[PDB]
């Protein structure tokens, strides 16, 4: 279907499975893609049919900084459940909550999880 | 099927929902996606057997500068229409208004809309 | 399973326009080959998969060693020389890649990308 | 179907057709992806009902620096089958090994193989 994005969301987190990444912190990044309608979005040109990115980004902060986990399925699992939630015009949605730097020795760019929720 | 393309057409333009983004504007971005055959352009290596590349940056361009939209949906949209319209050789096209600097307070690469049309 | 080649460049003089015939550009190739991969990748052996080196250099071929008018008919040669001379090859995709084309604007690149198959 | 990715691990590795290769070795990147449910490590913030991330390089790498072959289709389908054997909770993986400085002259990023894996 139609898609809106939000492309790499930068956060600070305190979120691990570990005890010292909970005190020290670390990068955390978001990357969102939500489903719905946009013909009569860009048929019409008024934002109250379509879903604002602004508030998309703001729901994601909530998760990612003003609460903590141990793993990063449940940020991605708690963003996908408010999206899906306060928002009833988004069909499906795929997120994908990214480490770039988390505490394992060796070279790479990141690690992530994804999921891609639905409406039973 | 096989696919044309253009990536990251950047343009300048003054769309947006607030009236500040009008006056200021900003940094609009588009990428293009276009199918239809192109077998027959293969064998033939003549241009009239496809769609000028030209003439799709040339129409976006049209739709992202030469007007004002509150909405990327409606960049989005009037470019696939228009390029439905205009080109009957082309079955299907997908289209992608990225803003990089939209106005929230956080960080972020980009917002963006993509939509898929067909007649 | 799949074989790639990623951001071949060659310098070739393609195009419509006869001065893009003279002065040339920038052309940009990727490869994307399918196929079952299970064979060599149990017995350790280059008979059992497809040659990479030997795939670029049919690219290399088509974009460096010959002209079209269209970009389209480099992805075809290329396309088509890639099912004559591989038959364990499935399927094959090719997107060919003009990023510095002469168009008055700002964009990143141009480009055509075919899936072929016997 | 719900992912865990690890995103160009790099490794110095000696693996190569020719004898050259697997004298003086050179860069070899590894992409991971494996599909799993991930509902419930979302919901319990449960480590054991996912996968461990690290554990995940710890494999990758193993067959990257300490076997040597020939081929990187060899490398791939040990990584992709070490991963079926160990994790039970994994239903399918994809495994991409990228030759980044292979011996081709000429010009270009990177070659490549990937490949898909499932079970019964
Ligand atoms: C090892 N490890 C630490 N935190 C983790 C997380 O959130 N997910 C996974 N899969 N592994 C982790
Ligand atoms: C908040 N906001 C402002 N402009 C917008 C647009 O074009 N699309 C969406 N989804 N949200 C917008
Ligand atoms: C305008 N133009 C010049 N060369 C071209 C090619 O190969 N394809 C298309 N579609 N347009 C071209
Ligand atoms: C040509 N060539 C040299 N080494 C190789 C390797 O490891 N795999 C493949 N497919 N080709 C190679």
């Amino acid at each position: 279907m139609d898609k809106i994005y939000i492309h790499d969301m930068e956060f600070y987190g305190y979120h691990g499975v570990f005890p010292e990444e909970n005190k020290l912190g670390q990068r955390f990044k978001v990357d969102l893609t939500v489903e719905l309608d946009l013909k009569r979005a860009g048929e019409s040109d008024d934002l109250e049919h379509s879903v604002n990115y602004g508030e998309l980004f703001e729901l994601c902060r909530k998760v990612v900084e003003d609460r903590t986990y141990k793993l990063v399925e449940s940020i991605a699992e708690n963003i996908a459940t408010d999206i899906l939630k306060q928002y009833e015009s988004i069909s499906r949605c795929t997120i994908k909550v990214i480490k770039p730097d988390p505490p394992i020795p060796g070279h790479y760019r990141a690690v992530a999880v994804e999921i891609t929720r639905e409406r039973p």
